[PDB]
């Protein structure tokens, strides 16, 4: 019956992705790590 | 020319910092959360 996937637009193709991962991931890895740093942030500051 | 003011793009992807521009940057307040997670494991959680 349903049948709805709604695929929007994000990354239209993978080899952009595929262009764009060292920044996603070093982007990415630099807000966790910030958030780590925040965490010690709420206990010790 | 480039010697004038322009308002001035021309990216890899056009629709990715486009459609995904707000998602991108709400992953990584995303990934803040989970950095404080992961800095909870590594002391008390």
């Amino acid at each position: 019956r349903n049948t709805s996937v709604m695929k929007k637009g994000g990354i239209f193709s993978a080899e952009f992705l595929k262009v764009f991962l060292p920044s996603l991931l070093l982007s990415h890895l630099l807000a966790i790590g910030l958030g780590i740093y925040i965490g010690r942030r709420l206990t010790t500051s």
